[PDB]
């Protein structure tokens, strides 16, 4: 009924993105998501903070620093008590999806490492991180935007924060023509059937033209065989 | 040299999370990158400044309401002048990855529209919507997130923002022994070739243990064909 989310970021006001807005500030408004963040800065002890190292072997870019990273970590993990899963949010990891998002809702605590610079020491990932979760296969400036992708994600599936395969249906509202363009009759039939497979017609057909790799992976059941093939059929006039 | 990007969004404040921290808010800061937001909410005319409205055919949830959005988006094309691409954010979209990262980060002014709801009126997309992206294949609460990482994603473009097909390496930094764990000696080695080497035969390895349908799209140089080989002789014992 209520998720926990830790999150290690050196950005932690980012996620006000998150908590102060929208369907996820109603749901941490309303105790039913809690986001706790901790930053590694506030586990430096020399002069400067510093957050960052040197990478061992040379190269171009920094790498966070180790022994604050780390600290938090632990912190997160301390507060956490048992049985939270420990994410680190990178391009190396699982790929997310719907299949995966509503594995990962299942939790009812995670800890999220949000990695800038170049990203984090290898021997972390190993003793450290449970899992590690890509967001997609393009590069960002640091875990924060995919931890809070994550987070609004997994959110949907609390009870209480909301009010198959397929892409979604065309969706109308008013005016009944805008631009010229009229909304579809059956729409304003109010036969409820009539527009149920309206729907889901068009939502077969949009997946097919725009991803049809996705219905590969489904077990249609009769019914959307059938509105598939007719949408086919009318495409090729 | 320089990238605009208009936004329009119920939420504009989401996006300090960007333009206040971190790589991007420093781009913010020097000029680099421009973040511009109209919110279709100061574009109503009733008493509530309402900016939802109830879908045709029925269903569970809500629209975003025609005229607010599309007088925000008509303001936000003046704004922009010629040469702006619209982009609505939606999981209907083609799917991101880095290659679209790079043809988006071409464009020197983007708008970009953030559904909230069911989404927007399917006439609005036909009407005045270039071209509809996914970050990935699972469900958000907002299109804030998505044109977040977008943003994120093609700032790393724009020259001065920053100080091949393959997963990232591993990365160390100090201390050299971290529970029980070494640096690989190599990376101590300062022989900069052998490090070069590691770097890409890890990078390789790891892409055919964890990602092997991204090795399928690349022809491998002869190094990269021999180094891949080897990983894969080692890793059969
Ligand atoms: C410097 O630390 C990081 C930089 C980028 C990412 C990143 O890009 N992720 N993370 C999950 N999915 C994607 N695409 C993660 C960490
Ligand atoms: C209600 O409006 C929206 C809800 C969700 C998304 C969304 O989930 N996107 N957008 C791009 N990529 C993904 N996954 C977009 C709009």
């Amino acid at each position: 009924s209520h998720m926990w989310i830790g999150v290690i970021s050196l950005f932690p006001e980012m996620f006000k993105a998150i908590t102060e807005f929208g369907v996820t500030g109603r749901a941490v408004k309303h105790n039913l998501l809690k986001v706790e963040c901790w930053n590694p800065r506030d586990f430096t002890f020399d002069k400067h903070k510093t957050v960052d190292d040197r990478p061992y072997g040379g190269g171009p870019g920094m790498l966070m620093m180790v022994q604050p990273l780390r600290d938090a970590i632990h912190t997160a993990k301390a507060a956490a008590g048992e049985g939270a899963k420990v994410i680190y949010l990178s391009p190396q990891g699982r790929k997310l999806d719907q299949g995966g998002v509503t594995e990962l809702a299942q939790n009812q605590k995670l800890i999220l490492v949000c990695g800038r610079y170049e990203g984090i020491d290898e021997r972390l990932i190993q003793t450290e991180i449970d899992e590690e979760w890509s967001i997609g296969d393009y590069v960002l400036t640091g875990g924060e935007l995919p931890a809070m992708t994550l987070i609004d994600a997994v959110a949907r599936f609390i009870p209480g924060v909301l009010g198959d395969g397929l892409l979604d249906c065309p969706h109308y509202t008013r005016p009944e023509v805008l631009e010229g363009l009229t909304v579809p009759p059956v729409l304003m039939s109010g036969h409820h059937e009539e527009i149920r497979k309206w729907r889901l017609k068009q939502s077969l057909q949009r997946t097919w033209l725009r991803r049809p790799e996705l219905l590969e992976g489904l077990a249609l059941t009769d019914e959307q065989r059938k509105l598939l093939k007719e949408a086919q059929a009318e495409h090729n006039s």
